[PDB]
């Protein structure tokens, strides 16, 4: 018999982003969000431009797609709407009545692609609005013209 006690551990490190990569974010916004590095930075950028609500709707969407629960898939759906797709909502994203209306009609029998349009709608804005406005900012200049060469 020997008394023993376990203990926690420490994480590790790894690459982040390369020059030939940072540029890939220019072509399609997705590449950016997908990349942990580009994403983290992308967010902050918005927070300053009071346009962080645009990304939020995106992150949530994905977090909703991975919803198997028969109640959550529906209930949760209304949540995102009452937050963004809600009248004068606090984070009401930028979506004309056209797209906005869509989601609503998709709140009846929502499953996974409930916010298919709304998602692609905002995503297309953060890629043609912020994306192009993020590269011009320093946050980007440091990603490509940082402590490394181009």
């Amino acid at each position: 018999g020997s008394s023993g006690s376990s203990g926690p551990e420490k994480p590790a490190k790894t690459q982040k982003t390369s020059l030939d990569e940072a540029l890939q974010w220019r072509d399609s916004l997705d590449k950016l969000l997908q990349n942990n590095y580009g994403l983290a930075s992308f967010k902050s950028f918005l927070k300053s431009e009071f346009s962080e609500e645009n990304l939020e709707f995106w992150i949530a969407c994905e977090d909703y797609k991975k919803i198997k629960s028969p109640a959550k898939m529906a209930e949760k759906a209304k949540q995102i709407y009452e937050e963004f797709i809600q009248t004068e909502a606090p984070k009401e994203v930028n979506i004309d009545h056209f797209t906005k209306d869509i989601t609503m009609k998709n709140l009846v029998e929502p499953s996974l692609s409930s916010f298919d349009m709304a998602q692609k709608r905002i995503h297309a804005l953060m890629e043609k609005d912020s994306l192009p406005r993020f590269v011009r900012s320093e946050f980007y200049q440091e990603l490509i013209s940082g402590p490394s060469s181009g």
